[PDB]
């Protein structure tokens, strides 16, 4: 169960990943539209917030996705 | 066989999402470089479509990558 | 060992493109708030060959994904 268990919980870890880019590419699908429409100060301030909110949460599904791949690695060798 | 056919086969569909998700990159840069080139109504019409068919596409290689992880686990568990 | 292998290892090459991908967003969250604070010449000329560079590499660890796949599915097949 061991080693299984952790391949199929890195491809949830990747799965994160992806549906967090895939919010990450609508703000910027967003941004694109206001300028194409054109001032807001207030609102791209929260855009700035929000782009980073998920810069920070890809970085650490990233992190976290590499961390099982080390330990996945290393179950498999010597197992 | 089913068991790692499960997670062969779920990797495809994270790889498809990925693949999905390039090309909606695609259509933000050209969206990018239009307006730093800078009127077109008809052209960002299709281009909002094509943002939307992908989009809708992403979402739907997103929601059977989530299907194939709970026959994955529900595979594990119990098998 | 040789199976469990190949899937491990695909595991990184959708990491990798995960990788390169976000790397492509902060490039075009980048030109979105060029666009935004408005030229530079110079400046996007050396955008437009980052976009390339990763574009370029995206590409290569989406076929790099796609080889072993097969050869994944190869294996377990007749395996």
């Amino acid at each position: 169960m061991q080693l299984l268990s952790g391949i199929e919980q890195q491809q949830n870890n990747l799965l994160r990943a992806i549906e967090a880019q895939q919010h990450l590419l609508q703000l910027t699908v967003w941004g694109i539209k206001q300028l194409q429409a054109r001032g807001g100060h207030t609102t791209w301030m929260e855009w700035d917030r929000e782009i980073n909110n998920y810069t920070s949460l890809i970085h650490s599904l990233i992190e976290e996705s590499q961390n099982q791949q080390e330990k996945n690695e290393q179950e498999l060798l010597g197992g």
